[PDB]
């Protein structure tokens, strides 16, 4: 409806509790929710989500932050070099993915991955999936805002200050 309408991203990078808890406090992030996306079956749940990834849908204000900045933070908080695993969480549920809503997001995602790789600062090849966004199945209430409600809960996400691009 206008040039600076809020924009949306869906990112997957492991256990969704940790990904949400870090992203939610980023500048320009208006709202977040966790869920299941990128897979096959409809009406996905924690117990039954097939090939879906645990993911975070992010609504953001493009005059306060931008898609590139959010992706740079994403690559700073999860290890994007492990296939179908994040830390000790193993399986396709935990894979690294960027689900793009438009061609610009696709291009920015690929450009960001190229810069990450060229930096040599990350531990290996980036294995992040870049795929068009589809259905996003909102997770159950108990998984929403989990580390806000239970701050000593499990997480293996954290900021790596050295996983940073000085320039693009």
């Amino acid at each position: 409806r206008h040039m600076t309408s809020n924009q949306k991203a869906i990112l997957a990078g492991g256990c969704f509790w940790g990904l949400q808890d870090l992203i939610r406090n980023q500048p320009g992030v208006v709202s977040t929710r966790v869920g299941y996306s990128g897979g096959n079956i409809p009406n996905a749940t924690y117990r039954n989500h097939g090939t879906h990834a645990e993911a975070v849908e992010i609504i953001f204000d493009p005059t306060v932050t931008d898609y590139r900045t959010l992706l740079e933070f994403f690559f700073q908080i999860h290890d994007p070099t492990t296939k179908d695993r994040q830390g000790n969480d193993r399986g396709t549920s935990y894979r690294s993915a960027i689900f793009y809503f438009d061609e610009q997001q696709k291009r920015i995602a690929l450009d960001t991955i190229a810069d990450v790789e060229a930096s040599g600062l990350w531990p290996g090849k980036v294995v992040t999936e870049v795929s068009p966004a589809g259905d996003f199945w909102e997770a159950e209430p108990e998984h929403q805002d989990y580390l806000q409600r239970y701050p000593n809960g499990y997480t293996c996400h954290f900021v790596r200050p050295g996983w940073r691009l000085p320039r693009r």
